[PDB]
């Protein structure tokens, strides 16, 4: 079972970065009734004991899943403690043995992790993310004044956020998903695309200068998917014949 032999990978690789010195902080969950107003700062705790639990309930089909939560350990501290803190350079050299590691076993891993999802060799799937992601990159995010959108609302910036937006969506999460070829379609890109003009409507009114920034966004992404057209309709027969074929 390859997702068995990824998961050992992954927990090796926990347990080299667990070895680091001075990690010992990020080695269990924060202890929130002592930390006061940790929750208060930031929206996804993350340390190394969760990350093993999750390796273990088969959380993480690749690398970029299991990199992206050991990724938020070095942001949740750059944020609480500040980027230039001790305990963010003890995080962040965490991040840096994972990334040694990763790139020592590429090879491997790219076979396990297509053995657990097939369409990641898929040409068709690949074809069709990396159009997705310069659609993000070379149109929505060059709107003006798109700085916003770019990444996740840091609670720590605007601290009611997350009390009022419960379904959060940017661009760089949108990237990120395009990067695990999370999308199948326009459609399901679309849904994502579309939360983040829902929830600037909501948090911020309907006449609000951000949602007329998110409207454009959303705008320039239908007139650029409407100029591809007829190349993504044929990538998306392509990719459900051959997401039916894994079967
Ligand atoms: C103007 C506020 C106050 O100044 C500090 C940052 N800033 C801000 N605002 C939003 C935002 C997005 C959507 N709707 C919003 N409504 C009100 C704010 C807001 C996003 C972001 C970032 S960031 C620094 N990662 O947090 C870039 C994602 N920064």
């Amino acid at each position: 079972d390859p997702m068995v032999t990824l998961s050992s990978i992954l927990e090796s690789i926990i347990n080299d970065m667990r070895d680091l010195p001075n990690t010992y902080p990020f080695h269990t969950p924060v202890n929130a009734k002592v930390v006061k107003d940790y929750y208060k700062i930031i929206t996804r705790p993350m340390d190394l004991q969760t990350l093993r639990e999750n390796v273990r309930k088969r959380l993480y089909p690749s690398r970029e899943e299991f990199r992206e939560h050991l990724e938020l350990i070095v942001k949740n501290s750059a944020t609480y403690n500040g980027p230039k803190h001790s305990l963010t350079q003890i995080s962040q050299s965490m991040l840096d043995l994972c990334d040694e590691k990763l790139k020592e076993k590429e090879d491997k891993l790219a076979r396990l992790e297509k053995a657990i999802n097939p369409l990641l060799d898929d040409d068709d799937q690949v074809a069709f993310s990396f159009i997705l992601d310069n659609i993000v990159t070379q149109k929505m995010m060059a709107v003006p004044d798109s700085w916003p959108f770019h990444h996740p609302v840091n609670k720590k910036f605007v601290p009611d956020y997350y009390k009022v937006i419960v379904n959060p969506m940017d661009l760089e999460t949108i990237r990120k998903n395009i990067s695990k070829h999370k999308y199948q379609s326009r459609e399901s890109f679309l849904d994502d695309v579309n939360l983040i003009l829902a929830n600037s409507v909501k948090y911020n009114g309907p006449e609000s200068q951000y949602t007329k920034t998110a409207q454009e966004i959303v705008n320039v992404c239908y007139q650029t998917l409407t100029e591809y057209d007829e190349h993504l309709t044929q990538l998306e027969k392509d990719i459900c014949t051959a997401k039916e074929a894994a079967l």
